[PDB]
């Protein structure tokens, strides 16, 4: 914010002005008499309303529904033996950022809680350029090749003739696509898991998905992965309670990275490598150019580089978020490509589009595009130039600008160099490479490495999905690929869809497993931001007074209690109406609103002596309840509350139902626990 | 420069890096081995590529062939009591501005000496806004309604089928149109005379066409048209002159300013307007409304308020020239429109085509487009934005911004407000005023008013250009309508493009005139700038010696002498291969170099004894002497020089024809004398 | 469908093309040998992309999110002695339409479902030129004068700084234009009634909202309301 605010517009107690300048007035028409017609010669109304009609720019082809953060970056030490990369030179070194987190296949206003694999990009503004790592919350993509990317884009986007579904895969063309092309198998099962449908954008884990080369000034090289590894935990929802989240909340993971950082609850990801040698490329069993697999961490472990905070949310979000350009192409000394055919294709791809979204050559020069290091270069012109160069001889070589810019090479200058050791072999081909044909080894080790609530979960997806596949081509074609993976997958995704249960084909089964790999079955790390709904009556001033008594006891942990009451009233924070059980981690119930918890209160026939409220839909407050605990959620009840409990059926015996006597320790001991624990699993059926 | 200065690249000294601050080199593709094919993966290459590819905007629709500098205005006045405009409120108050001069019909890269209506546009840039006037260097406009101006272009434009032929009104269409629709005859009168032909934008008067409003903060109003008064002195070509110096130098217009503002010779304007009451509308005989009329200057003299002074050429002519964006919407507090339906009509204009050449809407944030002062408003987004507006809220009325940004209106915020007496009265209707019929008196005016020389200049330009019409229909049409002008001139072109001579229709013909309306018959103001060619011989060094003598003589009149000789050697400035007349506004033979003009010289066998040189063309020097007489320039010689032109057969006797015995002030002073005389018409033949 | 059907691109049954005619195969990049880098001189594989990358064009300032359909009008008279227009000249004359329906606030791939004002916008393909009605599911507009349409609209679409909420007047900016803005009232009253929720674009009635004029050949004018009544 010392750099960008040169571009701050400030608006406080100031005159309205033109563009250029001139103050003006905007709030009626010039028109010929009281009643006339509008004069042409009106240049506020034209210069107001033309700016109006142009405001709208196309939104990104891919990952249009997104949010972005301003941050830093921090380097843990000096890994100049392993890379030449100017940020991560010393020890404690930091380097600006700039993060965007998307779905991919909604347009700009789709649901922030559509199941999608999520984007995950990075910028870090070096010292020696824009440094950005455009990643995913998931370590591997649908294909093999970029060159398939709009074939699979155009598969899972909306059909053609009438552009349904929005933000969803639940339709023929994209089932039809994942299975005629078995590569996807991997991210599916990914996105089918917890991690399609996760809790917020801070308690995902970041991946640079390809295989890099990191490579020292003396042109030494290393194979990596990039990992951003999240210091909030997984958290993840069940697809019901995604869908009733879009419902409510269509802003739900914006609004949460948002507030969190408002409350100076900074978000964390430790920037961590794999690191492997040239000579490992074919060595594990696959290929590490193939961006279909995974490297499991019991085979390569993380090194971690150094760390990222989220610290700044944007002023302007068309002009900061909506405006950032991200390139894989923007890359930095000490940093190279490898031949993964997927990588090679994107690089392509992101410079052309910004003439897309900009309209113009010079997207660069937008200010959150915009480098921290010096620009000189030749390059002139073009619509939206917003420099102007003193150098009239733009041209190498010169003498009439005394030889000036100068080249930059490896040994000179600090310019960029492709690692010097790479080299080309073979025909010039279009074909699939050999060693990229396993397409099922590794979502068979997934699929053996997830709790048995996520795998019952993925089942549980694919059903969904494919029940609304209508093609009985595609149901079949589906089955016969998830069976390649796992007879007992293909199975029980078969048994809810109308195909006959497939004998197993062994080629690919096998037992290995990776830890932690889903995103259920780990306690959160950090409770910051989390929201405990506590359900009162303004009727019983003690109920929502025990808000204040639950929130001082859970500020430690970075936990919001809310009040929600029948109405607006001192110490309450939103109504019955206006709630949810989306918007909340954990509810509770206070000592006193356990009369608005009937077990009729459904159904009631709103008589004048049934005295039912008109403040909120019948049976509301038992909804939000009956909806959390459904939905795993922890439950909590104070005092006579528990009442309300019974009038649900919920037994206090089961796992993260939770009674108090009071407000006290003791209970939000019980709450910090089933807040942590975040989802319980054993309200879920699994197949027998 | 302290505005400007923020947006500049400075690359001296410097290394190469990308757009986004990483150093690169630039001079070789990434190839698979030394012979190999491009990789994709080259992001330098791509980046380096796509800005060049993408380097060029539309061209202006029209006036795309223009040049442009930096400059200065200085009130001389107090003149609160005539208008609130600011720039104009304090005796010594000094504004910066940006100053575009330009030819009309010729794309970019045609020959700033085509015959055309010449732009002049100059903006203010004050403390209350940028303010355009948006000129030309004739008065009057061809055109009474602004719809009418894509039937003009199309008109004088190139054919569509075939695009011939560029930057001339010498064809079918142009003069179609104009016989077609009588209002063009006054500013086709202007074009054909020496104002369609001046020698520099330094020798031109400029003109807001126009009758504007000056309106004072109580509301009181003038009419007035606006004046740009040269202060150097009106100077045009002929028309072979023009063809020529096209055909040598197509920059020769935009070369002359450069070179002037870069040897200190700043060009200057005083701002001058004439000022009519509301009352004075329709009380001289014509309407003040109408574009295609004068107010002699008989009637209402040309009061000064000010001074312009260009003084600083861009330093990037894209960034700069190229990106200007004028409008006469861009409009101050004291200044409002009239009802001129050209004038009414612009205003759409000139707001939308800058959609075209910026490709979007935030044109105005363009450096050179930026006002000075303040922007505070509430227009939002659009591709390019390059500010960072903090409010989020960007409506009025609003209480969440406190109210602002506040209305400005005539009381409040010294805001633009509307003449408050101006009103509308009648039908709604697409009519032509019956107050605009007269097209044929003004054209009258102006045809008595010129010294015969250049009477016979207009008419030597309607033969030309006639003598290129193929339709009988399109020459006899013209021949009607120069008739109603004046019997004379219409018979003095009939007579050469194959009509017959009309009868007399004395209508219109009257004897009336306005002074010193032509662009020939008034000496020069100011010499600064002019070019004085001495043709030396390198194998007479005292010939190239006189150079310097001359020179010297006259510096204090800001004249440059240019030696030309066979061959580059000290102290000379062209060659004769690199030189031609219309290089120079006069040509002196010196001393020594009477050898070189033989009157054989045109055609003489180049055999090896010969002697004829294989420097220059045959016969150029003498081609310069001969050319430079027949275009009625001020001719020189000093000492046996004088043997050249008794070669040529140019008498001494002759006006403008200067011998002397060597380079002292008793030549200097008869060649100032000449120059400031500019042209010589006796030289030129006028109908009997 | 006899005028549209010129512009149709079949591909039943048919091998893969360039934009340009060239028969060609898009399934795997150019490379430099089974795992090398991807060449520059594979123009099928940046044509294709090139296509992709620029797919998009910009949402429609407002009415982003809609749905759009093919119809026919038939006049049920000669309207002559009401109106010149060709397309109400004759009882059972057909003029080809299109129609597209929409929400107002919230950006492409918002909810259908979200509470607002709705588009109606029909065009007639006369026989003497294209004629829209861009009309609405209510009669009556916010404001009076259409130089406060981007105070408007800034006020009902997301904050500045956030971009929340998505397709919702349920927030500070919306409600301080509205009680500010008076003229409002009307029209947040059918929008906030069963108008702003409806269950179909085929359960609602559409309006013209502006008084037109009708005119004759002979200059005789009435002033009308257009109504589309479902
Ligand atoms: C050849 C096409 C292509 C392919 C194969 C990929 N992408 Fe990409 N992606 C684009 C073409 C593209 C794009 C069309 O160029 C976008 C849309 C907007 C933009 O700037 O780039 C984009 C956007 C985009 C964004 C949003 C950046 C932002 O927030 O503005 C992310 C996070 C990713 N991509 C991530 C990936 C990942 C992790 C990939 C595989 C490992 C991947 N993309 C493959
Ligand atoms: C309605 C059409 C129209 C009409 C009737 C006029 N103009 Fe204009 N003119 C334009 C429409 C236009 C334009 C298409 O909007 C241009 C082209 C590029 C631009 O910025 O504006 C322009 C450019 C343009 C320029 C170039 C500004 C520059 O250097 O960038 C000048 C000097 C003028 N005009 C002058 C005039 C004069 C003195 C007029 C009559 C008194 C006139 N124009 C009538
Ligand atoms: C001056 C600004 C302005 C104002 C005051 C209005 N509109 Fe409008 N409207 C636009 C400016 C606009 C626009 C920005 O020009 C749009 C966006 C996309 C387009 O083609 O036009 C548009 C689109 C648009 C559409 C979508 C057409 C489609 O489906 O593509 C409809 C149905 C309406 N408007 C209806 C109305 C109604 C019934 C209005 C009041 C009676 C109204 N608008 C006032
Ligand atoms: C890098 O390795 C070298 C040689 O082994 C040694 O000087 C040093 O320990 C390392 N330097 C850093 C940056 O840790
Ligand atoms: C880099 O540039 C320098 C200076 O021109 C040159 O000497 C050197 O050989 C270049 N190449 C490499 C690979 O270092
Ligand atoms: C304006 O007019 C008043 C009254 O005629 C006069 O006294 C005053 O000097 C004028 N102001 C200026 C700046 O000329
Ligand atoms: C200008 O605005 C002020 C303050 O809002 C208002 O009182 C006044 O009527 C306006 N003045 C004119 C001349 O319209
Ligand atoms: C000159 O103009 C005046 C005023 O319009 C007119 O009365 C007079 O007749 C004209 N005289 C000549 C010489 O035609
Ligand atoms: C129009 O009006 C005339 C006279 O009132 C009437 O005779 C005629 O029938 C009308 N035309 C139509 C088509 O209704
Ligand atoms: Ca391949
Ligand atoms: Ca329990
Ligand atoms: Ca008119
Ligand atoms: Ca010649
Ligand atoms: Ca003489």
């Amino acid at each position: 914010q010392q750099f960008l605010s040169q571009f701050y517009l400030n608006d406080q107690d100031v005159y309205l002005t033109s563009n250029v300048g001139g103050p003006i007035q905007d709030e009626n028409s010039l028109s010929a008499g009281q009643r006339g017609a509008t004069l042409l010669q009106d240049f506020i109304f034209r210069e107001k309303i033309q700016r109006f009609d142009h405001e709208r720019v196309p939104e990104r082809a891919v990952h249009a529904r997104g949010t972005g953060a301003h941050g830093t970056f921090t380097s843990y030490g000096d890994w100049s033996n392993l890379t030449a990369a100017s940020f991560l030179s010393a020890e404690g070194k930091e380097t600006p950022m700039f993060t965007r987190f998307s779905t991919v296949a909604g347009s700009r206003g789709s649901a922030d809680t559509a199941r999608d694999v999520h984007g995950f990009a990075t910028r870090f503004y070096t010292d020696e350029g824009n440094f950005d790592i455009v990643g995913n919350n998931i370590p591997v993509f649908f294909i093999q090749d970029a060159i398939l990317f709009p074939d699979l884009i155009h598969a899972v986007k909306p059909r053609g003739d009438n552009q349904i579904p929005q933000a969803a895969t639940a339709h023929d063309s994209a089932w039809d696509f994942f299975s005629q092309q078995p590569s996807v198998l991997h991210t599916l099962l990914w996105a089918m898991a917890g991690h399609g449908i996760p809790r917020s954008f801070r308690h995902v884990n970041g991946f640079g998905v390809h295989t890099f080369r990191l490579v020292t000034d003396d042109g030494k090289t290393k194979l990596v992965k990039f990992h951003w590894k999240g210091l909030q935990g997984k958290a993840s929802f069940v697809w019901e309670e995604a869908q009733q989240t879009a419902g409510k909340n269509a802003d739900f993971m914006r609004q949460d990275l948002f507030q969190s950082i408002q409350a100076g609850r900074f978000p964390e990801w430790e920037l961590g490598v794999q690191i492997m040698q040239e000579q490992d490329q074919l060595k594990f069993g696959f290929d590490l150019l193939d961006p279909t697999k995974i490297v499991p961490e019991e085979l390569v472990p993380v090194t971690i580089l150094g760390k990222m905070q989220l610290n700044r949310n944007p002023m302007n979000y068309f002009a900061e978020t909506e405006q950032v350009m991200f390139q894989p192409g923007h890359i930095v000394r000490g940093v190279d490509f490898t031949e993964d055919p997927l990588l090679q294709g994107r690089l392509f791809s992101y410079l052309d589009t910004q003439l897309n979204r900009h309209g113009g050559p010079n997207f660069e020069q937008l200010p959150i595009n915009r480098p921290r290091a010096p620009i000189h270069n030749n390059n002139r012109d073009g619509a939206g130039q917003m420099f102007i160069p003193l150098d009239p001889n733009a041209y190498s070589p010169n003498t009439e600008n005394k030889g000036s810019p100068k080249q930059a090479n490896e040994t000179v200058g600090k310019g960029f160099f492709t690692a010097p050791e790479r080299t080309a072999s073979g025909k010039l081909q279009r074909t699939l490479s050999t060693t990229f044909e396993n397409n099922w080894s590794q979502p068979r080790l997934f699929w053996n490495s997830l709790v048995n609530a996520q795998k019952e979960f993925i089942v549980d997806a694919m059903r969904f999905e494919t029940s609304n596949v209508s093609s009985s081509v595609v149901r079949d074609d589906v089955i016969i690929q998830l069976n390649r993976i796992s007879d007992n997958l293909a199975t029980r995704v078969a048994s809810a869809i109308g195909v006959e249960a497939p004998k197993p084909n062994s080629s690919f089964y096998h037992d290995n497993t990776t830890a932690h790999i889903g995103a259920f079955g780990e306690k959160l790390a950090k409770l910051d931001g989390l929201k405990v709904g506590l359900l009162a009556s303004v009727n019983k001033p003690a109920s929502i007074a025990q808000g204040a008594k639950l929130q001082v006891a859970l500020s430690s942990v970075g936990v919001d209690v809310v009040v929600v009451a029948e109405r607006m009233a001192n110490n309450v924070d939103e109504t019955y109406s206006a709630s949810d059980a989306v918007q909340f981690d954990a509810v509770v119930v206070a000592d006193g609103a356990e009369g608005l918890f009937g077990a009729d209160s459904f159904t009631v026939e709103p008589s004048a002596g049934s005295g039912a409220s008109t403040l909120y839909p019948a049976g509301r407050p038992l909804n939000i309840l009956l909806d959390a605990f459904r939905f795993g959620k922890t439950v909590g009840a104070l005092g006579s509350g528990s009442d309300a409990l019974e009038s649900g059926q919920i037994s206090s015996e089961r796992q993260g139902v939770y009674t108090g006597k009071n407000a006290g320790d003791a209970f939000a001991k019980d709450i910090k626990s089933g807040l942590s624990t975040f989802k319980f699993l054993d309200r879920f059926a699994v197949d027998e």
